[PDB]
């Protein structure tokens, strides 16, 4: 057989839940593959198939400045890590599903949020009045199933394909920021009344949807260098958005108006209190080995009071 292997350095690495993928496009089909083939087996999939189907998803990210095709191997890089640490207790279907889920979780994303298309009248949300960009996903990843030596489920009978199909649905439904607050709420009030329970498949739903914010957010749990630079870029798209949404004449909320660019301090301390912290706390809960998650985003909490009192710069 052919093992995909990496320098021993990504070797090492990869295995840490802080791993940054590197600038090197040419390598993240490479390290994804290694990915799969560790967490999943080197059985599970065609590598021929793989192969095609990996590259009309990479062909079908555009150029934009955050979220791309580096943010989408990421999110599967947070997966692998989440799935390693926990693995006597996924099935050999979610496995298979979910690192295929991270990886077309934001396909043709344009770089505006589900609000913006809502105030432009987008004809994407006269066809899903809900969670538009993230059915619209989900939909470009069927096409691209369905695509001529790209079916990677070929082996699963009919009714394994439909539920394989029906977990990357509901995971990349679920990285709808908008879902996740509900969600992370019925997961707490579950794991302090001891009602949670791994075998109920829709509470399995709930908690593999909040491991998809997790790893949706995972920038915020990184080293502290790759954290700032990427809040640039998460910026640079929020505030082109404020742009179009000024050329509606209606004005932006506040973190998509490149006008209070010296307020950015205090909006991350406020995302990370109402959003990142209560997300990794509940999954630490759930998922005891995900712990670093937690540690190194109050790391980054920590260091954005910093920038906020004038002892670091950005
Ligand atoms: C200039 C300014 C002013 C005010 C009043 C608020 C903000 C402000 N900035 C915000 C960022 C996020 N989210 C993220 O940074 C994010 C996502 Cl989403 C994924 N990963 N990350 C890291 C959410 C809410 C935010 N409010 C900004
Ligand atoms: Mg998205
Ligand atoms: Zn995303």
């Amino acid at each position: 057989l052919m093992q995909f292997t990496l320098p021993v350095r990504l070797c090492k690495e990869i295995e840490l839940f802080h791993f940054d993928i590197g600038p090197f496009e040419n390598m993240w089909p490479g390290i994804f593959v290694y990915m799969v083939h560790r967490s999943c087996g080197t059985s599970c999939f065609e590598l021929e198939k793989l192969c095609r189907f990996i590259m009309s998803v990479k062909k079908n990210y555009r150029r934009v400045p955050y979220h791309n095709w580096k943010h989408a191997v990421t999110v599967a890089h947070c997966m692998y890590a989440i799935l390693q640490n926990n693995h006597t207790l996924f099935t050999d279907l979610e496995r298979k599903g979910l690192l295929i889920a991270c990886l077309c979780h934001d396909l043709d994303h344009r770089g505006f949020s589900n609000s913006y298309l809502q105030k432009f009248d987008h004809p994407l949300a006269a066809l899903y009045s809900t969670s538009t960009m993230e059915q619209h996903h989900f939909s470009q990843t069927v096409s691209i199933l369905q695509l001529e030596g790209h079916n990677i489920f070929s082996t699963l009978s009919s009714s394994e394909y439909e539920q394989v199909l029906e977990i990357i649905r509901k995971a990349i439904i679920a990285t709808d920021l908008a879902l996740y607050f509900g969600n992370r709420k019925q997961l707490e009030e579950m794991y302090q009344t001891g009602s949670l329970n791994l075998n109920n498949q829709s509470h399995r739903d709930r908690v593999i949807g909040l491991m998809m914010t997790a790893c949706d957010l995972c920038s915020v749990t990184k080293l502290w260098p790759v954290t700032k630079l990427t809040a640039n870029d998460i910026y640079a798209e929020f505030w082109a958005e404020g742009d179009e949404m000024k050329k509606l004449g209606i004005q932006p909320i506040p973190m998509m108006d490149r006008d209070k660019k010296d307020e950015v301090p205090q909006g991350q301390l406020g995302f990370y209190n109402a959003v990142a912290i209560p997300c990794y706390t509940t999954l630490t809960q759930i998922l005891p080995p995900t712990e670093p998650l937690l540690k190194a985003c109050r790391d980054n909490l920590s260091q954005w009071e910093k920038v906020i009192r004038g002892e670091e710069t950005a």
